[PDB]
């Protein structure tokens, strides 16, 4: 094939596009609804215009170069039919970027001041309560701002399949949002949030609860606990400039002391009583030649899945609270009796790299003697903003250490943000606790990694045993639908729903789609955990101390008693009934 781009001549034998072609051999193209190598089928946003000799105006994202193509890329006609569909998106965008939550990295912005754009007439809606969708727990949309641009309903497609995300007809007008523009939450949505990492601008949005945090910081009478997820000590160096795979652990409880909180602990810490609890139950299940498969329970976009689509799984959850649930738990009960704090005033924050942990905090019965496990969740982007609003320099602050009472973790805790952490954290310690032993080899590496779908088979107490990692809520559907759950027996099956774990969460940073194809996020982002890991002394969660003195001290055994009562949450389907 013999191509010429703003003539320069290419001989070549790829079969692609021209944006990806031009891309390539650092031709500048311009893209907004192309992502996920996909574009907006029905509304092309023709951004990515160019012109092919004898052919017209075409769309580089989705058009085959082909032998005798002549393309130009910057021509007059070019660039003001692009300039011109900016315009067109600008007159229905509200377009007041001062207090817009994507001032610092709109998709939008950067192509309006690339070509220059300005809107027919501004868009300046009076009542934005008619554009604005609250009610969930853990989505929030602006419509002044969406572009349509399908990025989400694509992103939603991909990434879970549901397609709880829609193009719909509101009265006439198109919008996205729910089934029947339901709120997200009553649909078979997983609330995970890939849409909103997929949006290039500000309509899509976590439910804020930074004026939870902020109250309670501010109450006289709360003591404010706060803890962060594995996932964010890799991650929020990214929106301080800092680059990518940077571990900023230090500087989080540096800043997060500086932001007022009362006491700095973390959820590894909340990992590693998870996996006491579940590799605890494994062993039980195990024991008891059932029953089987245990599904991991920690990840709430899954427990939807489940709940929406398979409710006959629910009681094979593993009945451990996830961490972010059992360390909230063990905050108004253990943290008081080793502190004095009356519990009512125990006010606890986390934050994790998830929209989904919102409602998963906020389920009725995620609760005890009127207090709640977790009173805040706020996500990696929104910790960000509260450390630039109090003008805090994150990339210049000195480390710190976590208060270690329910601050310290383990190795095994540490890799839990990554797809196949939970799995072989759980291994580690389920493998001890069946042979009573203090195994030296640890590391599973067959567990890790991007693949959608990995099994390995392990050998516990010589007795062998099926395993999977079900890496993303759309390979949960492949597994099932296409039978292989019963193509062997699995006796354990970790699920998170979000493709890479939680490193790649739905309240992550933002990341330039042109980032994405220099840097794999997912990766980079992981290699922070396992490097963790790597490098602590205590790899396995059960030799956390500060966990072993808790559970000496005040919740006894792990898996029965006091802790099964306390630590464990059971999700049960509703019975039979007609009509359904
Ligand atoms: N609860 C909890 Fe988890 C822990 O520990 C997080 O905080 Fe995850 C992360 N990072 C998130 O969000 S949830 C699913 N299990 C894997 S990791
Ligand atoms: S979404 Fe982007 S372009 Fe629109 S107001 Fe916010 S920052 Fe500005
Ligand atoms: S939260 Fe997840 S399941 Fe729901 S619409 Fe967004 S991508 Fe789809
Ligand atoms: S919500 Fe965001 S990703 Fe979805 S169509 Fe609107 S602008 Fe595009
Ligand atoms: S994989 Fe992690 S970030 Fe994604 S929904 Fe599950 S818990 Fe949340
Ligand atoms: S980027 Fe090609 S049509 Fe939208
Ligand atoms: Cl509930
Ligand atoms: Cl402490
Ligand atoms: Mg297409
Ligand atoms: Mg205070």
């Amino acid at each position: 094939k013999t191509i010429i781009i703003n003539g320069v001549q290419f001989n070549t034998d790829e079969d692609t596009t021209i944006l990806k072609f031009a891309r390539d051999n650092n031709i500048d193209i311009s893209a907004l609804c192309f992502l996920n190598n996909c574009n907006n089928d029905i509304n092309k946003c023709e951004i990515c215009t160019v012109e092919v000799e004898g052919t017209g105006l075409v769309t580089a994202c989705d058009t085959l170069i082909e032998d005798g193509m002549i393309i130009n890329t910057n021509s007059d006609a070019v660039n003001e039919k692009i300039k011109s569909r900016i315009s067109q998106l600008l007159d229905i965008h509200e377009f007041k970027c001062g207090p817009c939550n994507r001032r610092e990295n709109c998709e939008f912005l950067k192509l309006v001041i690339k070509y220059k754009a300005r809107a027919s007439k501004p868009f300046l809606p009076k009542d934005k309560t008619e554009y604005v969708d609250e009610r969930s727990k853990s989505l929030t949309v602006d419509r002044t701002k969406c572009l349509l641009c399908g990025r989400c309903v694509n992103a939603c497609g991909k990434n879970t399949e549901t397609y709880a995300m829609k193009f719909l007809n509101k009265n006439g007008k198109t919008i996205i949002g729910a089934e029947d523009e339901k709120c997200f939450d009553d649909t078979n949505c997983l609330l995970c949030g890939q849409c909103i990492i997929a949006c290039p601008v500000a309509a899509l949005s976590e439910k804020s609860h930074m004026d939870r945090v902020k109250n309670a910081l501010n109450a006289p009478e709360k003591h404010v606990i706060v803890a962060m997820a594995p996932s964010v000590r890799a991650s929020i160096g990214e929106l301080f400039n800092m680059g990518f795979g940077v571990d900023v652990t230090g500087k989080i409880y540096t800043a997060l002391r500086q932001l007022g909180f009362d006491k700095i602990f973390d959820i590894n810490f909340g990992a590693d009583m998870t996996i006491m609890e579940e590799a605890t139950e494994l062993v039980q299940r195990i024991e008891n030649n059932g029953p089987f498969p245990m599904f991991t329970s920690c990840c709430p976009g899954w427990v939807r899945q489940a709940e929406n689509y398979y409710p006959e799984l629910l009681n094979n959850l593993s009945s451990a609270k996830s961490p972010q649930q059992i360390f909230g738990t063990a905050s108004k009960t253990y943290y008081p009796s080793i502190s004095g704090l009356d519990p009512k005033n125990v006010f606890t924050v986390t934050v994790m790299p998830c929209t989904t942990k919102k409602f998963e905090a906020d389920r009725p019965q995620m609760e005890k003697d009127g207090l709640r496990d977790i009173d805040a969740v706020i996500t990696t982007r929104e910790l960000a903003k509260m450390i630039k609003d109090a003008k805090i320099p994150f990339a210049k602050l000195e480390d710190s250490e976590a208060d270690p009472a329910m601050g310290e973790y383990s190795g095994a805790g540490a890799i839990f943000g990554a797809t196949g952490g939970v799995m072989e954290a759980a291994l580690r310690s389920a493998k001890d606790f069946a042979e009573n032993a203090e195994l030296e080899d640890i590391e599973y590496k067959q567990v890790r990694g991007l693949n959608g779908i990995k099994e390995a088979e392990v050998e516990i107490n010589n007795n062998k045993y099926n395993v999977a990692v079900i890496n993303g809520a759309s390979n949960l559907f492949k597994f099932m639908k296409s039978g292989m759950i019963n193509e062997k027996q699995y006796h354990f099956i970790e699920v998170m729903a979000c493709h890479g774990g939680c490193v790649n969460g739905g309240g992550q940073p933002h990341v330039n789609p042109k980032d994405l194809e220099k840097v794999d996020i997912k990766k980079v982002r992981a290699s922070v955990l396992y490097n963790q890991d790597e490098h602590l002394s205590k790899r396995k969660s059960h030799e956390n101390t500060a966990l072993v003195k808790m559970y000496q001290n005040y919740f006894g055994k792990p898996g029965e008693g006091r802790a099964h009562e306390i630590l464990h949450f059971k999700y049960k389907k509703s019975a039979w009934s007609h009509p359904q």
